[PDB]
């Protein structure tokens, strides 16, 4: 978790006896983490850039009626 | 490379004889790297609307 933010000390690499695959696995972990976070980022930005969508706010009217 | 994730410590900028221009050349490095990394992601992982949901699902059948 600390390495995901950018505060992780690379000390577990020497912990394992097999660093050649461990480093590759770790690097894939950060690559996938960034891919997932940025996919979420574009998801939010595309959802919020339109403001009012055709399918959107029909949901909102639905929950408003349901709550009433 | 560690600067891209931020793990590595940035004590190297204290050794340059011209910190005024090294910092400028490093800020543009970070911006260029971030843009160049974001572009491939938005080009590959992103991608008409239901084309994928139709074709990729029909492939499984």
């Amino acid at each position: 978790f600390k390495l995901t933010i950018g505060m992780g000390d690379l000390e577990m690499l020497s912990s394992t006896k097999y660093p050649v695959v461990f480093i590759i696995l770790l690097v894939t972990y950060i690559i996938l983490t960034f891919v997932l976070l940025l996919n979420m980022l574009i998801a939010l930005m595309g959802e919020t850039v339109g403001q009012v969508s055709k399918e959107s706010k029909h949901i909102w009217k639905l929950q408003w009626a349901t709550t009433i």
